[PDB]
Formats: C-alpha cells, sequence, structure tokens
C-alpha cells in the first residue's frame, strides 16, 4: 500500500471492502497459469506484443555520443502503451465475474484504451469525461463511441478531469458488485499503483531481454516521460535492482516552470492527497487541484504516482522537465531522421535523451520508452 | 514479363534502359544474403514484423458460421501493409547506389509510406501528386513533409493521379542514374508487379505459419480487398499452389456497380493499356475517374497478376458497396475493438457474408490491410450527416 510515505487508500469507508476484494483477486490471479495464458494470448495476438527495440542509428550518429535505442510501444494496438494495462485490468475484471468497466479520461486516450479492451472482452463500458474535455477532444470521443463505449459528460465543478474522477468514484461505490473501475495510470488508492505497474512491466522485461541480445549489456540510462507515471514504471521496474542503470523520468515543462503553465508535479508540486493517494500534486494554496498545461494532451494528470515519489526520495531515479518547445523539436527531429512520428508525450523523453546522449561516450547506451505514436497529434502540430 | 496475356512493358523507348537496369539489379539482390539480412532487420526492428494472426472470436460467434481470423497488417509501422513494399524498394534502391526516391500518390497513403522509408534510409524523397489530390488530402501532405519529403503538385492536364504518374515517369527518365521510382502497388511495367508482390508475400508466409500453429491446417478461404492488388497478392501468393485454399479479392462497389461510381476494375472494367501494362482498367478510351468511400481503393486499374488469377479461375473477385464497408467498419470496431481501414473494411464485410454461408470450424483469413485512424474524419461526416432542410443531425 505504501512506497515509503507515499500511497495509501484515501477513500470513503464504503470502498474499503471492494478494494480488499480487488487485491485478494489480484494476488490469486497474477501468477495463475490460466490468467497468464489468456493475458499473454491477447497481448500477443490482439495487441501485437512483443514490440521491437529499435536502434536509432541515424539519430545516434548525428548527435555523436551515446547509442539511442527506442522501445517501440508506438507499435502496440491503439498506438500507446495504455493498452497493456487496459487489457490486464479488463481481463482481471472478467476473471472476477464483472460485466462492466468504468473509467475517467481527460485527453481521451485512456478512455479509448478502456473502450478497446472492453469491446475485445465483451464488457459494457462507460467513460466519465469532463464536459470541457468532451468538447475539445472530438476525435477521441468519436473513437470511444465507435468502440461501443458510452461517454458520460460531467457538467459539474470545473467540467474537467477532477470532476470525472469524482463521478467515477461515486459510480463505483454504487456498482462495484458487477463493475470494475479501470484506473489508467500508476495512481489511485492501493492496489492500483501496484497493479498498473505490474501490467506495464512487460515493457521493461522485453526491453531488458532485447538490449542484452543487441548489445550484450544493460543500458546506462533509461528515459521515459511521466504523466501519472505508468509507461515509466513499466520500463523502469525490471531494472530497479540493476544498480548501474540510471533511470530518468521526464515531466512536462509546458511554457516553462516559471510560467505557471506546466504539469511537473515532482519538480514543482507538493505533497497532498487526491484520487485516493498521498503523493505529489499541483495544488493551490487552498488545497485545490490546479489546472495543468502541456502541448502533449496526455501529460495533463495533476499529480504523479506514489512509486515515483518514492523513487525520487531515495534517489533511485532522477526527474527532469522538458518544455513544449523542446518536445516539438524532438517530434520533428525523430520524424525526419528515423521516419517515426512519436506521440508528443514520448517526444518529451526523446528530447531529453538527445540532450543526454551528447555528453555520454559512444559506447554508452540509452533506451527511450517511445510510449506512443504521433498520428493523434498531427492536428495539434499543424496548428503550431 | 507477363501473367498469361496480362502485364508486359508497354512504354516509350526512354523507359527501356531504366527498367532493364532495375530488372538486372532485382535479379542480383532478391536472393542476396546481405540484402535479405538488412531487409529482415528493418522489417523486424522498425516495421514491427511479424504481425499477429488474430482469431475474431466474438465476431465469429455473432455470425454463427465459419471462424474468422484477421491478419493484422494494421499493426505494421505506419498502419498499413504499404510499408513492406516501401522498405523493400527503398532498400533495393540503396543497394543500387541510388540517393533519391520519387513516387506518385492519389490518396496520399503511398506518398506517406515512401516518405517514411526514405527517412529511415536517409534518402531524398520527392512525391508527385495531382493538385486536386493535394487540396483534398491536407493531412497526408503535412505528414509527408513532416517525414522530410517534398511534395510536388502536378497542375498540368486533369491535376489528378494519371497526371502525377506521367510527371513521375518523366522525372525518372531524366534522373534514373541516382533516382528510384517507387511504385506502390502490383502495377506498372515489368518488373514492378513482380517486385511489389515479392515484397508483400511475407504477409502470406507469416499467415500460413500462423494458421498452421493456431488451427493445425490451412484455411478454407483467404479474403482481401483489392485496389491495385498488393495486399491481396501478398497474402494470396504463398497459397496459390495449395489447391483447396480458396482466394477471394474484394473490389470497391462504391455507390453500386449500376451507379458508375465505383472502382471495380476486374468486375466492370475493360482490358487495355495504362501505366505501361496490359490489365483491366475503368475507361471511357481514356481513364474514367473512380469512386470509393475508401480513399486507397481509387486506382483505376488492377494488377495483371490478378487479371491472370481471375482468368484461370484460381481466384474469385467480388464487390462490396460503400454502405456494406461502413457497416463492417462499425461492426469490427464495437465487436473486437479493432478500428479497420475503410479499404480493409471491404474485405471484412465480404468475410462476414461468407462466414454465414460456411460451416462451424471452417476457417476464413481476412487480410486486415490497415487501421482506420486515418478514416475517422470520413466516417464522422457520414455519422453526423445533416439533411439539406435541417440544421443538426437527426
Ligand atoms: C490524465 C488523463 O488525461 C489520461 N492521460 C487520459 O488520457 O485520460
Ligand atoms: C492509388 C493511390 O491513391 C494509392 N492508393 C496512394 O495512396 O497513393
Ligand atoms: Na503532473
Ligand atoms: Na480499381
Amino acid at each position: 500500500m505504501w512506497f515509503g510515505e507515499f500511497g495509501g487508500q484515501y477513500v470513503p469507508e464504503t470502498l474499503i471492502e471492494p478494494l480488499k476484494e480487488l487485491e485478494k483477486a489480484y494476488k490469486r490471479f497474477k501468477d495463475d497459469e490460466e490468467f497468464n495464458r489468456q493475458l499473454n494470448y491477447y497481448l500477443k495476438t490482439w495487441a501485437g506484443r512483443p514490440t521491437p527495440l529499435y536502434y536509432a542509428k541515424r539519430l545516434t550518429e548525428k548527435i555523436g555520443g551515446a547509442k539511442i535505442y527506442l522501445k517501440r510501444e508506438d507499435l502496440v494496438h491503439g498506438g500507446a502503451h495504455k493498452t497493456n494495462n487496459a487489457i490486464g485490468q479488463a481481463l482481471l475484471a472478467k476473471f472476477m465475474g464483472k460485466t462492466r468497466l468504468i473509467a475517467e479520461t481527460g485527453a481521451g486516450q485512456h478512455g479509448v484504451a478502456t473502450a478497446m479492451a472492453g469491446a475485445l472482452l465483451g464488457m459494457k463500458v462507460d467513460i466519465y469525461m469532463g464536459a470541457e474535455d468532451v468538447e475539445r477532444q472530438k476525435m477521441n470521443v468519436f473513437r470511444m463511441k465507435l468502440l461501443g463505449a458510452n461517454v458520460i459528460p460531467v457538467n459539474s465543478g470545473s467540467r474537467t478531469l477532477k470532476d470525472a474522477i469524482n463521478e467515477a468514484l461515486r459510480d463505483w461505490v454504487a456498482t462495484f458488485e458487477y463493475t470494475h473501475y479501470l484506473i489508467g495510470s500508476v495512481v489511485g488508492p492501493h492496489p492500483y499503483p501496484t497493479i498498473v505497474r505490474d501490467f506495464q512491466s512487460v515493457i521493461g522485461r522485453e526491453a531488458k531481454a532485447q538490449i542484452l541480445e543487441a548489445e550484450g549489456q544493460l543500458p546506462d540510462v533509461i528515459v521515459a516521460c511521466v504523466g501519472g507515471g505508468s509507461n515509466a514504471m513499466g520500463i523502469f521496474y525490471p531494472f530497479v535492482n540493476d544498480k548501474k542503470v540510471k533511470l530518468v523520468g521526464v515531466e512536462a515543462g509546458g511554457k516553462g516552470l516559471e510560467s505557471g503553465k506546466h504539469s511537473a508535479s515532482l519538480n514543482a508540486g507538493q505533497v497532498g492527497v487526491f484520487h485516493g493517494m498521498l503523493s505529489y500534486f499541483l495544488q493551490d494554496e487552498e488545497g485545490q487541484i490546479k489546472p495543468t498545461h502541456s502541448i502533449a494532451p496526455g501529460l495533463d494528470y495533476p499529480g504523479v504516482g506514489p512509486e515515483h515519489a518514492y523513487l525520487k526520495k531515495i534517489q533511485r531515479a532522477e526527474y527532469v522537465t522538458v518544455t513544449d518547445e523542446e518536445a516539438l523539436k524532438a517530434f520533428h527531429e525523430l520524424s525526419r531522421t528515423e521516419g517515426i512520428i512519436p506521440a508528443l508525450e514520448s517526444a518529451h523523453a526523446v528530447a531529453y535523451a538527445m540532450k543526454l546522449a551528447k555528453e555520454m561516450s559512444r559506447d554508452e547506451i540509452i533506451i527511450v520508452n517511445l510510449s506512443g505514436r504521433g498520428d493523434k497529434d498531427l492536428d495539434i502540430v499543424l496548428k503550431v
């Protein structure tokens, strides 16, 4: 439940037994042969795992320093790593006898992942979304409907993600006997930070095997962007006990840290309680969750998972920021140099790795988690 | 050269020398150990091959007949099978010592695939595109530029695909010493129909291995959509000598075959010469414009190897309408959580009809040639259709 002092279960008493039943089921199924046969089957035949580990040779040689490898989560079905967790939790729900999934979404990206997995497994799917975000995210809202999910606009409060989160929790209180609440990052009350990290750790397990095959050694650095922190935990976790491997998480610096327009909870936030967890959040002087900004739609979550708060505390991982401008430059650079259009989220990681590689020797190795593809971002990048 | 009477090399004398040197290079490299090692390296680590073969269990059980398997080319880097051929030809060009790729594009899909492969291999890329197709494909144009390609609008004549083909061909005659002309389907003068089919046949070889693993036998039927015919040849070719495997190609029926707004060259076209080949084409004696809700089923002809398979009755060719393809697009999305390309939705629609005819435990493989992210704007416009006398969708 706790990663040092971070984490917990800050929920109404009515959710304590549903969370206990979720943990009990998870511990029974996570190493179960039939659960894992089915999970691996869907990850392989529907999602397309394993994803490759790609040597960005042209990019590496241009920069003239460390080798840059990309872990190609952009090739997962749906175009983002979110699918790994959506499948894992949807299958868990089905094994628990649940017939319905709920989730919240801001950018729409987790709503789409949840809708895809629910459709695969024949589950009913309802997605809560702040009405402001519904308005802005026309294409993700349509995708969700096409996939058979019902998008429920949330018109109360500020009509954004915090309000969707509150409605989802209210629904789960009433419907948990048949409904699974599918949390989309390494956030929420225990056991969700643990479960999500476990379902994303396939990224790092593949990457470790792949870099050993390609280079005969472990990487010197792993770089991943951090919203809530799921793609970063997924790639980091299998290397945590390899002391030599540096772990770097990259938060959204937005218009700059001194600008008021970013989403850098670890770098600029403070300890607080939100979404059922004690962690770092961007919160105003009256304890209210602040609006965030990033050019990357999915780096909008106003906090970070407790395991990252912990890794930062113990200095096992370092957390940095990259600006919209730096991310955009990396988006263009990777596209023209390697013929891979990255997600704007992932472009933050690419940007930082490019900076880092310049300083490192040519025999050193950086793996970047390319968490998604950038097709979804083309309208945004055109407008800029 | 030919497939029965079809195919050939009906070109001006200017194109003979570049085609001869291409044929000679392909003979040299096609089975070369180093060429193939590099090709397979890029297909694995950049494109993400192999793609999976997926048992659409929910769709199969809903329809209540034959098993429907999907060959998941939608998962290839770029979201379509075109990538396989783009990489093959771009790498061939590099092994030939070329530094530049040119191509033509209508929908923009082959232009993007060519731009991606050129970016991968550090090659200059120029894409010819009819000015009218440029105006109607703002996103694909941007995408090509983001990938480092230059898009050259063709303003001459009709300002469409036929004109871009002519401009590309003119460029190649002038620049072939250092430029490869990258054709995007199983069309054009020899040796292109053969080369493109060879670079797509990995689809079928994987699918054969995968169905034998999954079901312990070969499929009863393979179904694929047909524009020019490359995704269909790629999945068909390794099964051609497996006598009991039926092969079905699905062309765009558009607004209906009677409507004269379709792209069904095999079903309703006439034999003639265009793009330096003899095949079926939709014509007046000139090329007639085509229609399909699917952008990439717009080529006004069809590859000569399909014309041959049709003639010897090895493969059957059918049509599906816009409306049937849209229904399949929606059905696959909500039943399996896979949003297909509108092109591929034609194959899905036909397979859903065919599966109902067949017995439980018979096996259909559908080539899912691409994903449908690119098509969401098109489908949203139909779904939110506003009647002329209304102010909002009812
Ligand atoms: C934080 C939230 O926006 C998440 N990235 C989603 O797509 O829903
Ligand atoms: C026929 C032509 O439009 C091809 N499908 C392309 O994308 O360029
Ligand atoms: Na944040
Ligand atoms: Na045609």
